């Protein structure tokens, strides 16, 4: 099924954020069996391997922005692999790094599908322009480059002259915010983008947040779907191993809910996952329950169905 | 009243699953005072004992599956102490012991009761086949050998002639799903069972998933309920203490609230409280943390409510 | 600032209504966290009223069982005074306890200025036991009792409470997260016919339903003010584990902030009571500074502090 035909990209990048260890984010999910459940399951798996970020020393800020340069060439990367795994026939599926490769994940991924309709899984807008940005971290700016709406608003930053905003602010939904900047929550009011904040989770429960999710995203007319899944928008006592943990997160059921409910559109086309940190867990147990969880969230996108999966076979006649 | 009216019977058997320990599921509940919080919660409570599960020797395999004689024995011993406890009037209270039990338990409320409808709250489905399994484990299998649509799929297993398949496919609903093998989803499907997996109760949220359960089983008319209750239904971060836990599961509220809403029926006639492992316990807490939360699952079974609970008298005067 | 964002805040070192030492020190523990400031950083115009001075009385006999009968309803009559005070100011009272105990106070001096008030009483815990019906003696599982009028005739002469004048009917208070009740607590509650969403009602209708039919019952005829009295306890001990009454089978931190949220966005709290945080029932100070942390945050849910964010009228893209 092309719901499960998929190309496996490794993004170990780090500079979008300030917090060492996120650039391993590929090698544990790997190493955690993933490509293996992913066969396991039926999946036509095609691994593209890590790619090769070089090195760009000379990387000044822009005003307060670090590492623009890198994380405008990682993101250019990673756009070039992602339209090319698309080409393919392929779901791309993103193993990250931080989430600034958002921008390049998702503007690849529109080369192909321009149609496509964003969830956007995280405790955090990440809608920040390089202008209303406090702490300068590109981990936190990658929507605002990617909405036609903000076009004039955004600056032009070293790294970024590539970038042409693919995707509307209608075409956007939002699950899971609960910890959003004064000028974040401006832009997300103003532009009148669709949100489901932790408030509106616990108001509705997650099987009507979905329902209305792609009510909204596939209701005009069925289209590509690109989730991007920020660990973080999980409870830390889930994915405790991600550099901006929130409380009063998503529970791995509700996790597991949202992918499901994703997997069973069969219009996944396009995969994040992003911000596994292994260095920053408390205990090696905390890093496992970590990956184990992106893993599991992973797998759900893919058909792992938590009421049973079987072959189309009799299973009381082998 | 008869929904406070119990007979309690104790299971220590450990030979449907490979962990050692599932067998003392009857002395930490019974050591955790579940008898007499039951009698201060105004309950008849007569206590039929532990059953005494003699040993086997030479309980070699039907083909993969372990202690096949063993298993189907005490099953048919409890299935006639059951059946004993329901000619009394009394609901039958089995403490576990392993899930396999469930075989004995169903078949003798089906002797005295042959119209019941049956509630099971577990991680699992327990619907392997002896054919099926790929563990040879027969906790996991229950429901292959009571359910008349898969009569003909079972085949002659040591220690089982005794069964007689007693409840229809339409006459289960499953609640709390989410590690089901490949040939048990085969099977839950082309029998159309009622089921909420974890993924329905997600969507639909206990409240409704009692509504329609009951809604399911009790349309009609009224009639007999037997909960089955695995104690790895809830999620292990509430009774850690058992052989096959499986994250995600229900919560200790989401626990109480089934059971609140099955005593409210009237209708509760037989109930499994499963698959306690006091030798699962990291800690001596995880340990006391599952007992005490099968307690609270037991109590609430037999009225013990969230919003309080006081005798027909004036409490002002 | 906001008539909701307008605060008067009361510290009430009082921990004589139940046994357990260290329930005075939640006011400081509270302000040490940084609670005035934090209320500052949303807008808020903040005043401190601060600490009220609480004299000993040593010749405090039990009045049958009840305990400390004249030092808690003295604590309660000088709570009242200083309620009424900031309610006449025009401000939103905010009362730091202290054991719930307090409320007897709290809600008689928020009733002197709007006796119309709605109260929404957030507990594992009744708190409406009667001084003849109560088995442990403590007065922190009391205050309910003095305040309904209903239960005037049934409420004997207890020293230190003849200030007390029952200001609510059955009909004007909403307890939610219940699980905790005794027998006489449980006859006297469905008896009285109050509204209630014990973790049963909240387990069948989500927090979403049960601050919707919440609000309708409290507001739908017409709009009025509402008194909160929070007790820590109402949320899980995997949260608030710093009190003296946990119990297990409690409301989430997301269920917390739903229900304080959801409160605020009426536009008519008008007074309100963080209860039972003791810091020294923490197991590892981990559990005390955890505790101390939800109760920050349910407190700044009241006033303002959103999940989804919050933003001042001004243009961010182009100050
Ligand atoms: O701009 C920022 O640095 C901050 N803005 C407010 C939320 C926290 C943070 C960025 C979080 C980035 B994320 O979601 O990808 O982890
Ligand atoms: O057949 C088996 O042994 C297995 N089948 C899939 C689920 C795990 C296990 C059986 C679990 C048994 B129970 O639910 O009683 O704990
Ligand atoms: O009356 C009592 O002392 C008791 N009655 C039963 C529940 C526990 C308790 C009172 C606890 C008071 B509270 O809510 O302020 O913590
Ligand atoms: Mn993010
Ligand atoms: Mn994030
Ligand atoms: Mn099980
Ligand atoms: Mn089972
Ligand atoms: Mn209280
Ligand atoms: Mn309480």
């Amino acid at each position: 099924a092309k719901s499960r035909t998929i190309g496996i990209i490794g993004a170990p990048f780090s500079k979008g954020q300030p917090r060492g260890g996120v650039e391993e984010g590929p090698t544990v999910l790997r190493k955690a069996g993933l490509l293996e459940k992913l066969k396991e399951q039926e999946c036509d798996v095609k691994d593209y391997g890590d790619l090769p970020f070089a090195d760009i020393p000379n990387d000044s800020p822009f005003q307060i922005v670090k590492n623009p340069r890198s994380v405008g060439k990682a993101s250019e990367q990673l756009a070039g692999k992602v339209a090319e795994v698309k080409k393919n026939g392929r779901i791309s599926l993103v193993l990250g790094g931080d989430h600034s490769l958002a921008i390049g994940s998702i503007s690849g991924h529109a080369r192909v599908h321009p149609d496509l309709g964003v969830i956007w899984v995280d405790a955090h807008t990440d809608i920040n322009t390089p202008l209303t940005t406090t702490s300068g971290n590109l981990h936190g700016q990658p929507v605002s480059f990617l909405l036609k709406e903000l076009k004039g608003k955004i600056p032009d930053v070293p790294g970024f002259s590539w970038v042409t905003p693919c995707i509307s602010a209608k075409d956007i939904v939002y699950i899971g915010l609960r910890d959003v900047d004064p000028g974040e929550h401006y832009i997300l009011k103003t532009l009148g983008i669709k949100y489901f904040s932790m408030t509106e989770v616990d108001r509705l429960g997650i099987g009507k947040v979905m329902e209305e999710t792609l009510s909204y995203l596939l209701g005009r007319k069925k289209r590509p779907i690109h989730l991007s899944f920020d660990v973080d928008g999980l409870d830390p006592s889930f994915t405790p191993a991600t550099g901006t943990p929130v409380v009063g997160g998503l529970t791995y059921r509700e996790g597991l809910y949202i992918t499901e409910e994703i997997y069973k559109t069969g219009l996944l086309s396009g995969l994040d996952i992003m911000e596994v940190n292994p260095s920053l867990g408390k205990t090696p147990e905390e890093v496992t329950r970590t990956v184990n969880t992106a893993v599991a969230i992973t797998l759900a996108c893919f058909g792992l169905a938590r009421e049973g999966n079987h072959k189309p076979i009799d299973y009381l006649n082998p």
